[PDB]
């Protein structure tokens, strides 16, 4: 049951996201919407992102009762893909180790294994040039989620 | 030297917490008290649960100099039985890391072996059918903290 | 290119930082500063440390562009020594799983293997005689961190 593809874009606080615009107006048969951190907003401008943004606050605002939307479910249930334009190395290990404290590392522990889940990591030389960082990048191959170590990841998105 | 059993109920937030009324006017020979999150607090209201309920702030409140009390540490050496229903995957993965950053957390990982720890995960089928939560409950169960996966846990609790 | 020693001096949420004042005015060819955690500031009062105390907000207020500075790297680059005088149970569960989501751990995960990082873990008996913490603690040896499991550390430091 599928046409317009869903795509989700989350995005984290490394200064990449400073691109992140770039990316969704490439990326936008496709038809997506972001989803961050609340650092990574440290990096761009909402309006600058013609499209809908899914914040932390998002999800408990919309909550009051069990009939209540649960919106990183909702969010879960919608895309046809998840991107994760950039992945820092804070959010890496979040992910790494189960740890879902805020809607973006949320949507991705309640994710749809049937579906696919591309990150890129996107850290310092230093940070990145730390054990660990392996360890667990691997260690997040283990759910495979397609790591992509903007451009090449645009296209990288579609390959049908 | 234990007469009255002394109960400690740990919530976190996840909507099974919505029970957690439930569960305390139950579970009141036992003698109870709640420690939860603060996400937690978004699934019932503290009125609608008649006992003492410690929170993160509670904690630091008290302490102003070293000879003040420590709150996560004072009802570590006053529980007998610590339950914790719900554990959430967030909390899961920080218990599994070692990581106290709130009361709850802290109270665990200052936890007394001698003394029982029965928890159960409540999660949703997607959250739960990935990997992590199993590397990771069994990860857990390495310090054995009798897992569960309101009822069940209710009986459970007694068992003598 | 080194003349004066540069070290740094991480504090975070142990009652051991009460005594933090006394490492530094020991402490004090040598030359340094201290990074906190939030909670940290709790055993302490800026004040009666007599030198730059670099914190969280201190990193973001300092960066509006790409051009500006990155003081979590800044002070990567700039300490010739880092240590961590205490390393809470959390931080070390952070550290441990290349959790960056401070100032201080930050300055960590971006480290220069290069240059020494001596730490010493200082928590509390119960939350020291549970398990993880040694699967932790070697676990962080494996990236070489130096123990140290005020006095000892102080003289520690030097050891050219
Ligand atoms: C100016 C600046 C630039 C940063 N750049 C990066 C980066 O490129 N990669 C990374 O992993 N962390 C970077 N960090 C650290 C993260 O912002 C910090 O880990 C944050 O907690 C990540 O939060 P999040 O996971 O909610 O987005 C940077 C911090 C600052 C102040
Ligand atoms: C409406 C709603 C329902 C949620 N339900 C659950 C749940 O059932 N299980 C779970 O592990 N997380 C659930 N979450 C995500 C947690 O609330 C989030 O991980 C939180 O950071 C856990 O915080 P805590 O560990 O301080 O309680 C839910 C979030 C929302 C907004
Ligand atoms: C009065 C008091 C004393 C504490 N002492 C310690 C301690 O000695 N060691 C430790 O690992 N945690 C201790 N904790 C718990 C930490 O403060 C809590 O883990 C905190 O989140 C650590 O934050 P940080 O990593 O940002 O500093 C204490 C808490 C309180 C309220």
């Amino acid at each position: 049951m599928e046409r317009k593809f869903h795509v989700l874009v989350g995005v984290t606080g490394s200064v990449a996201a400073l691109k992140l615009p770039l990316l969704v107006s490439k990326l936008l048969g496709l038809e997506v919407a972001v989803v961050t951190t609340e650092r990574a907003k440290h990096f761009y401008s909402p309006q600058d992102i013609p499209v809908t943004l899914y914040s932390d606050a998002d999800e408990w605002e919309m909550w009051k009762s069990r009939s209540d939307p649960v919106l990183h479910i909702d969010l879960r249930r919608w895309a046809d893909l998840l991107l994760v334009a950039p992945l820092d190395a804070n959010t890496l290990g979040k992910v790494a180790s189960g740890i879902c404290d805020n809607l973006l590392t949320c949507v991705m522990r309640a994710w749809d294994r049937s579906k696919p889940l591309l990150f890129c990591p996107a850290m310092n030389t230093a940070m990145w040039e730390h054990p660990i960082t392996a360890q667990q990048v691997d260690q997040l191959k283990a759910f495979g989620y397609v790591e992509i170590p903007v451009g090449t990841i645009v296209d990288k998105v579609k390959e049908v």
